[PDB]
This record gives C-alpha cells, sequence and structure tokens, in this order.
C-alpha cells in the first residue's frame, strides 16, 4: 500500500506539538539551567536554538514530508551511504524510551501519595525523615546540615537514594508497579488507538497550558520570586568559559525538539505534499521555546521563594540534577489553597505531558523498525508480539532505574544515552549530508515546490556553516576541557560507570562508521566508483500519487 496521510493539517500540528512539548520542556530545561549557574545557561540556550534548533527540526520535518518516509528509509532515498543516521537514531529513540518512563514512573507514585488528607511532603515527621529534617517556615528561626522535608521525600522516599551506582540495593516494588503501569497504559495506547485521543483534544492539549499558568501565577507572586527571577535571567559570563554549559545548553534545544531520533522525520511523513509546514513548524517552534522559556519563570519563582525562606543561596536550595521539578513544584502546590486538589492536577498535568511524548516516541521507533520489515511486521498478530517485545524489554532495562541505587542509573542515561556528544554526532551528520553532500540549494528547489515558496538564506547557512561549527565547536572543547559527570555536585561517578556511560553514547555514535564500512563492503566495484554510487540519492520525491517534480 502506502504511508496514509494526516486527515487534516490539525492532526499534524496536535500530534507534532504533542510529541515535542513535555518533561523536556517542564523537567529538563529547569534544572539544566539550575545545574548549569543561572542564567548563563540562556546564551547558549537561545544561540543554539536560533542557530540549529529550528533548523534542524524543520530540516527533519522537511525531510520526511519530501520522501514520505521514516526514521530509516527516508535516509536511505536521501543518500544511500551515511544511512546509519537512521539506525542511530533509532538506537538513540530506544534508550530515550528506556530512561524516558521512568519519570513518568516517578510522577505516578507521586500522583498515588498525593491522595490523602496530608501531602507527604509538606511536614517531615515520617518514618522516613532523618531527624536533620526541619520546617522551611522554622529553618530562619531555628550548620549547613539541616535538609527540608520536600528533598527527604525525593531521596528517601520516592528514590530511597543508594550510597552510589555500585551499590544497586533492592528493587523498590512500589516504583516498580508504577513503572509498570505506565507501560502498560503505553502499551495500550500503541498496539489498540495509535492516535485515539481525538475526543478529548481540547482538553488534553489545552489543560497542561492552563496548569502550568496557575503555577505561574503561584509562583510570581511568592515573596522571593525576584532573587529567583534575577538568578535566572542575569548571565554570569565567567561560566560560558566552560564547555559543559555549551553541551548541556546546546543538546537541551535537541533533546526537546525531539530532533535526531526519527520520531520528527516520521511524523513529518504523514502530512500532505503540498503543505506549508514551514509556517507551521516556527509557530510550535515557538510554542516549544516558550513553554520553557516561561515555565522556567515559575520554577525558578518557587526556587527563589525557597531560598528566601530557608536562608540559603539560591544555588544550593535544591538538586542540581533531575528531580528539582520534583523538590520545586511539589514545595509550590502545598503554598495553594487546597494543596492537595492542585498537587493532583499537577502530577496529572506533568503525565499526560509525558505519556503523549511517550506515545510519539515509542510509536515512533516501532513504525521505523517495521519499516525494515514491512511485511514480517505490522501484519496481523506479528506486529502484537514485536510491540509488547519492545515494550517488556524496555521495561526489564527501566529496572536498572527503579532501585535504590536507580537514580544514578538515570543520570548516566540522562547525560549519555539520548543527549550530549550523541545528538552533537547525529545532528552534525544530519546537516552534513544535506547542506554538503544532497546540497543545500539542491534542497530548496524540494521545499519550494513543496511548500509554494523559496525560504529565506537561514535554514541554509544554518545546514550548511552554522550546526557544523556548533556541534563540532562543542564536541572539540568538550574533550579538551574534560569535566567528568557528578551527580548533585556531590557524587564522583566511578570509572567504569563513566566508561559505561560512554557506551551508551558510542552505540548511537558508531552506527554512522558502520554502515557506511557495511555499505561500502556490499557495493562492489572500485572504492571512488563504490563511493560514488552510494552517495546518489534514489529518487527521494518518488511520489507521483502527489502534484510533484523531480530530485533533479
Ligand atoms: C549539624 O551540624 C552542626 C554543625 O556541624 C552540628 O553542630 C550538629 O550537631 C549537626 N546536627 C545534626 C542533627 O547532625
Ligand atoms: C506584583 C507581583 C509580581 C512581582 C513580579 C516580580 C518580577 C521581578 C522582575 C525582576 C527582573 C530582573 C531582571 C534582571
Ligand atoms: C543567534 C545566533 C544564531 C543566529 C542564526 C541566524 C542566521 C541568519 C542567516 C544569515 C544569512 C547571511
Ligand atoms: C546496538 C548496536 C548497533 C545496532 C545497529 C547497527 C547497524 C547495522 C545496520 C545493518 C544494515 C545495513
Ligand atoms: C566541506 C565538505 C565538502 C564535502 C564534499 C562532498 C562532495 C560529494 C559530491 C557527491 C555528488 C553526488
Ligand atoms: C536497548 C534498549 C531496549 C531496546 C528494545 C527495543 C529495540 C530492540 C528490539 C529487538
Ligand atoms: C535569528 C533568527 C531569525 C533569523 C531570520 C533572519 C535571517 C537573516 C537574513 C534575512
Ligand atoms: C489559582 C491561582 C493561584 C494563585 C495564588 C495567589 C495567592 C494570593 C493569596
Ligand atoms: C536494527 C537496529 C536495532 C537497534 C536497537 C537498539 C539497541 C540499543
Ligand atoms: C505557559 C505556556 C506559555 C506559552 C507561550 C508561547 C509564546 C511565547
Ligand atoms: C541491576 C540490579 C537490579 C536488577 C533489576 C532487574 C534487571 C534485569
Ligand atoms: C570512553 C572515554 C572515557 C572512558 C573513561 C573510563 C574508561 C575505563
Ligand atoms: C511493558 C508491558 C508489556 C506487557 C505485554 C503483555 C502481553
Ligand atoms: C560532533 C561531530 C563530530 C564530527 C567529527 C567528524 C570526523
Ligand atoms: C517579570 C516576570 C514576567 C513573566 C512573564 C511570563
Ligand atoms: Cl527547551
Ligand atoms: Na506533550
Ligand atoms: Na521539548
Amino acid at each position: 500500500p502506502q504511508r496514509e496521510k494526516w486527515s487534516s493539517k490539525i492532526d499534524f500540528v496536535l500530534s507534532v506539538a504533542g510529541g515535542f512539548v513535555g518533561l523536556g520542556n517542564v523537567w529538563r530545561f529547569p534544572y539544566l539551567c539550575y545545574k548549569n549557574g543561572g542564567g548563563a545557561f540562556l546564551i547558549p540556550y537561545f544561540i543554539f536554538l536560533f542557530g540549529s534548533g529550528l533548523p534542524v527540526f524543520f530540516l527533519e520535518i522537511i525531510i520526511g514530508q519530501y520522501t514520505s518516509e521514516g526514521g530509516i528509509t527516508c535516509w536511505e532515498k536521501i543518500c544511500p551511504l551515511f544511512s546509519g543516521i537512521g539506525y542511530a537514531s533509532v538506537v538513540i529513540v530506544s534508550l530515550l524510551n528506556v530512561y524516558y518512563i521512568v519519570i513518568l514512573a516517578w510522577a505516578t507514585y507521586y500522583l498515588f501519595q498525593s491522595f490523602q488528607k496530608e501531602l507527604p511532603w509538606a511536614h517531615c515527621n515520617h518514618s522516613w525523615n532523618t531527624p536533620h529534617c526541619m520546617e522551611d517556615t522554622m529553618r530562619k528561626n531555628k550548620s549547613t546540615n539541616f535538609t527540608s522535608p520536600v528533598i527527604e521525600f525525593w531521596e528517601r522516599n520516592v528514590l530511597s537514594l543508594s550510597p552510589g551506582i555500585d551499590h544497586p540495593g533492592s528493587l523498590k516494588w512500589d516504583l516498580a508497579l508504577c513503572l509498570l503501569l505506565v507501560w502498560l497504559v503505553c502499551f495500550f495506547c500503541i498496539w489498540k488507538g495509535v492516535r485515539s485521543t481525538g475526543k478529548v483534544v481540547y482538553f488534553t492539549a489545552t489543560f497542561p497550558f492552563a496548569m502550568l499558568l496557575v503555577l505561574l501565577v503561584r509562583g510570581l507572586t511568592l515573596p522571593g520570586a525576584g532573587a529567583g527571577i534575577k538568578f535566572y535571567l542575569y548571565p554570569d559570563i565567567t561560566r560560558l568559559e566552560d564547555p559543559q554549559v555549551w553541551i548541556d545548553a546546546g543538546t537541551q534545544i535537541f533533546f526537546s525538539y525531539a530532533i535526531c531520533l526519527g520520531a520528527m522525520t516520521s511524523l513529518g511523513s504523514y502530512n500532505k505534499y503540498k503543505y506549508n509546514s514551514y509556517r507551521d513548524c516556527m509557530l510550535l517552534g515557538c510554542l516549544n521555546s516558550g513553554t520553557s522559556f516561561v515555565s522556567g519563570f515559575a520554577i525558578f519563582s518557587i526556587l527563589g521563594f525557597m531560598a528566601q525562606e530557608q536562608g540559603v543561596d539560591i544555588a544550593d536550595v535544591a538538586e542540581s540534577g533531575p528531580g528539582l521539578a520534583f523538590i520545586a513544584y511539589p514545595k509550590a502546590v502545598t503554598m495553594m489553597p487546597l494543596p492537595t486538589f492542585w498537587s493532583i492536577l499537577f502530577f496529572i498535568m506533568l503525565l499526560l505531558l509525558g505519556l503523549d511524548s511517550q506515545f510519539v516516541e515509542v510509536e515512533g521507533q516501532i513504525t521505523s523498525l517495521v519499516d525494515l520489515y514491512p511485511s514480517f511486521l505490522r501484519k496481523g498478530y506479528r506486529r502484537e508480539i514485536f510491540i509488547a517485545f519492545v515494550c517488556s524489554i524496555s521495561y526489564l532495562l527501566g529496572l536498572t532505574m527503579v532501585t535504590e541505587g536507580g537514580m544514578y542509573v538515570f543520570q548516566l542515561f540522562d547525560y549519555y544515552a539520548a543527549s550530549g556528544v550523541c545528538l552533537l554526532w547525529v545532528a552534525f551528520f544530519e546537516c552534513f549530508v544535506i547542506a554538503w553532500i544532497y546540497g543545500g540549494d539542491n534542497l530548496y528547489d524540494g521545499i519550494e515546490d513543496m511548500i509554494g515558496y523559496r525560504p529565506g538564506p537561514w535554514m541554509k547557512y544554518s545546514w550548511a556553516v552554522i550546526t557544523p561549527v556548533l556541534c563540532v565547536g562543542c564536541f572539540i572543547f568538550s574533550l579538551v576541557k574534560y569535566v567528568p559527570l557528578t551527580y548533585n555536585k556531590t557524587y564522583v561517578y566511578p570509572n567504569w560507570a563513566i566508561g559505561l556511560g560512554w557506551s551508551l553514547a558510542l552505540s548511537s555514535m558508531l552506527c554512522v562508521p558502520l554502515v557506511i564500512v557495511i555499505r561500502l563492503c556490499q557495493t562492489e566495484g572500485p572504492f571512488l566508483v563504490r563511493v560514488k554510487y552510494l552517495l546518489t540519492p534514489r529518487e527521494p520525491n518518488r511520489w507521483a500519487v502527489e502534484r510533484e517534480g523531480a530530485t533533479p
């Protein structure tokens, strides 16, 4: 048959908007900004945004629309050599789906804990509370060893943090059921009803932004919001000399935009050929980066309020790692009237934000993997078993991040697996193939035919110059000034853990060289002839079904 198009352009926007607006905006951005100083994170953030985030996102969407193919076969059409970009993106999205559902497991645990008379993270007189704990309101009335009740709940009850990754501990069975529950929700929403949220499109889309608005109003009116905002906005120039703020800000844009994963290319292949996706991507790009910037005001206002309440520095009031959104927002919902009611909504809001993202990504890899075996899969019961097998195996590897030492494994996955140099590796090669091998101007001819007009030179120069320079420059300077990964500024990772972390990165990075070697070996002839034949596009726009032109 053929790849079914979208019912209407409104479905493309909502599927895309729900695919990369979520935990990457409200969870990962606040703590990466928090970890890398304050506002010094924003300069590389906006530089990378306007240089390579929107351009690469639009490039992925337009490649999918031009080839009408998934993550992998689109690159086979565009350039048979360097086809390893698709396999690299599939590996990256597999690892991402592995560790990205643990966040939803934690959110589900918090939501289940929210159903009681008093929030468990309001006061600290429970079993898990260390005698070092003290009420935040009593912190000033009452050195550097008085933990807040909110941080204890995260490290003592929700995570049961162990001494280190070398100390796995026991599998938190309460979190293991929550991790299983969200996977069953993902499994039941992937097999039956791939896109079945059509009845509640209005509620499931406007509510997460409606809930984020209340958090912003509550945070901004807090007494300490002034100091938190100045920390969030005003930059520190000396921090820009560190290569880590550029890697974090550069790959946060790539993470938040879901690029180098094959999801955007697949989502871009479901719309009509003669559809102006250039305008809609720019609007969706504003909605994505706008949500991260605006929601950053809310979380950093609470951080400023917490610092004033506890009489501590803003940079030391919460966790410099994952769980900042689980320390700040659960503190904000305490301050609201009827804290239990608002706590339920936030973790429901946090869960729909991530479930929609997980649906797009998990369906993204499964569709991409089916394209490799179109007859073996997507045919009868064979898709039943394969979907469950992917969900089951990716759930078992998610169990290693649920044990008491599972937080340290989560930091390794979040820093190496689907972020960091692995994303810079794929993003550079996506732009290098299009801009220099395929041709930047050679693709504008396709885009002009496809969207109706020739775009400006912003996209062309971003692929040709800015993105390779930003990706290579951040890659070279990161290895030159090597700083090993740390958890919460204190824990130092053992050598094997870093080596394990690089294996997660290098497993997808080496997909590009391996396929080049595989393709060169398969093709017969002189080496220069072998390279020449594998670089020629094989009719990317092979879809007469629609009024189209030709690749040349
Ligand atoms: C907290 O640290 C202070 C200063 O070192 C020390 O005097 C006090 O005994 C500590 N209290 C607890 C509960 O550990
Ligand atoms: C009246 C209640 C709302 C108060 C909002 C406070 C906003 C503070 C703005 C500080 C900006 C600093 C930029 C460097
Ligand atoms: C803010 C840093 C990145 C901005 C990239 C804009 C590039 C515009 C195209 C230049 C044409 C000469
Ligand atoms: C997990 C290790 C990498 C798996 C993917 C390797 C790519 C092989 C492509 C073979 C077909 C050309
Ligand atoms: C700066 C890097 C330039 C790379 C040039 C590659 C040229 C390949 C041409 C293939 C045409 C089908
Ligand atoms: C390695 C992380 C889990 C990957 C499971 C799905 C991809 C492989 C299917 C055979
Ligand atoms: C900087 C982000 C917007 C770029 C649009 C203008 C491109 C410059 C040449 C007209
Ligand atoms: C529903 C929005 C919450 C805003 C809280 C304002 C507190 C004023 C006392
Ligand atoms: C054919 C590519 C399979 C990739 C699965 C992901 C393993 C890390
Ligand atoms: C809370 C979501 C705000 C979105 C703003 C979009 C325009 C910058
Ligand atoms: C690695 C220690 C925890 C084991 C949980 C299950 C892993 C397959
Ligand atoms: C793979 C580069 C860093 C590895 C550090 C630990 C090696 C055992
Ligand atoms: C990850 C959960 C998958 C369950 C499949 C049951 C057939
Ligand atoms: C992060 C991209 C590095 C490219 C190196 C090419 C040899
Ligand atoms: C000064 C803070 C305003 C925030 C608007 C989103
Ligand atoms: Cl973002
Ligand atoms: Na979403
Ligand atoms: Na995002």
